[PDB]
């Protein structure tokens, strides 16, 4: 419908694929009018890609190890940054005029199509260092130029933790001090999970399972309808997975 | 010199007094041209007030337990909020046109007089919930009206944790979405202490020892010039305390 605009996510393996399936199913559930796109690598199994195609309108293959890939020369300088370099291809999707990137470890609790009212680069503050934006949810404008500049910066600067957040904050360095409309409310990337969430946590639009253990790393027990050691968000992830993802398998 | 403008802090006991002495000494060290004010209660010992008068230009006594105090009726509704109600008296200081409130558990690493270029209410984002501002450092305009409204809100709403942050964020509820100039850089209230601090943590202007254990709760050992179990900020606090506070005692 709005074929010109997309939610874009990323998976480089079958584990994070499970996250993308929950994310995508949650966006469908809350009736997005936009396209759903997943960047996938050849490390994602063919069988899992078949499941991704039931949720996503486009499963777009990216392989930074292929010498024909635009990021390949950069990977040879920074071989440790394969995942980040795959992610940056989100900017190469110039068939779309505007997109919202979302991490595969996010989950949507309401329609968030009003994010397309925003301009590049709009993003929520990161907890822990809130003059940096968290790069798990952001509104951007695909551009070969912007893409090539991000590649250059990745080449020059690298990434201590292998993430793209430092690079995106270096490139978009006016975010902290310029144009409050480019600060997404924290409820669009609620990543503190693990008094304020009493008052405002009920109005979350997006939950982000930022940090070491992802929901799919838990062992789910049908017998108790919970995981094994606000646990609510974790339960909701698994609720979407069991109710909405599993039956796509028919 | 700028007798019209002040840094204002707060202590209700001799422990936090030690914090105020380090804060005040750090502001002097970095050559503030503004006045230094501490709100103190009768629970602060006379002997400690004599030490506070060597650092602070005004030691202003506030006693919410006195029926002549403006906050006393509010305290009888909310007897658990004595400290917060004392703090709110910062707005009653109408001999000043503009002030920066700072928590007694902060410490200054550079001249921060450029905070007086800001307008009420300017404050840094709180880590953990960054659409709320942390109420440990803020620029405000003393006003009997604003004061009386904050008292009313404290009366109506109370405070789950006994802090003023919720009240100040409720009253100043446009902060997250309005006027980026009212967002202080995080380096003016660096309260994550305990990759980003590698890049930007060297340029801190204010450190805030937010959380349970305050620097003065540690046991300092002259023999090692450290505390007993970035530990640097903690060492600096104790460096100011031993070098700059102690010899005020002559
Ligand atoms: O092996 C991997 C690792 C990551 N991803 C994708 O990359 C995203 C980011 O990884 P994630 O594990 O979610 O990182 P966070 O725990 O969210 O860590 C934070 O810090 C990093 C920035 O430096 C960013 O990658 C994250 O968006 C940011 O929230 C994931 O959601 C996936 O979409 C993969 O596909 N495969
Ligand atoms: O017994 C006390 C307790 C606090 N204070 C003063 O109140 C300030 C705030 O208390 P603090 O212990 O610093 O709280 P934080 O650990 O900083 O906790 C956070 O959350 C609270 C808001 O709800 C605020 O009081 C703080 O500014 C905020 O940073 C202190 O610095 C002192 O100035 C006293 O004088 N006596
Ligand atoms: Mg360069
Ligand atoms: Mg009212
Ligand atoms: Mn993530
Ligand atoms: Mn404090």
């Amino acid at each position: 419908s709005m074929t010109d605009q997309a939610f874009v996510t990323l998976t480089t393996n079958d584990a994070y694929a499970k996250g993308a399936l929950v994310l995508g199913s949650s966006l469908k559930q809350h009736r997005t009018t936009r396209r759903l796109v997943v960047l996938a690598t050849p490390q994602v199994s063919d069988s899992m890609r078949k499941v991704l195609e039931t949720v996503f309108d486009e499963v777009i293959m990216v392989d930074v190890l292929d010498s024909g890939d635009s990021a390949h020369l950069t990977l040879m300088k920074r071989p440790e940054l394969g995942v980040m370099l795959t992610k940056l291809h989100c900017w190469s999707l110039t068939q779309y005029s505007k997109c919202v990137f979302m991490d595969a470890d996010t989950l949507v609790l309401a329609n968030i199509d009003d994010l397309f009212d925003r301009e590049e680069l709009s993003a929520a503050p990161d907890p822990g260092w809130p003059d940096c934006f968290n790069s798990g949810v952001f509104v951007y404008q695909p551009s070969v130029e912007t893409y090539n500049q991000l590649l250059h910066l990745a080449s020059e600067q690298g990434s201590f933790d292998g993430g793209d957040q430092g690079i995106l904050n270096t490139f978009f360095s006016s975010w902290a001090t310029t144009d409050i409309r480019k600060h997404l409310p924290f409820i669009y990337n609620l990543s503190s999970i693990s008094p304020a969430f009493k008052v405002f946590g009920a109005s979350a639009k997006v939950v982000h399972f930022l940090g070491r253990v992802k929901p799919w790393n838990y062992t789910y027990d049908p017998k108790t309808k919970s995981v094994k050691s606000h646990p609510e968000f974790l339960i909701l992830w698994w609720n979407i997975f069991t109710t909405n993802v599993l039956p796509l398998l028919q």
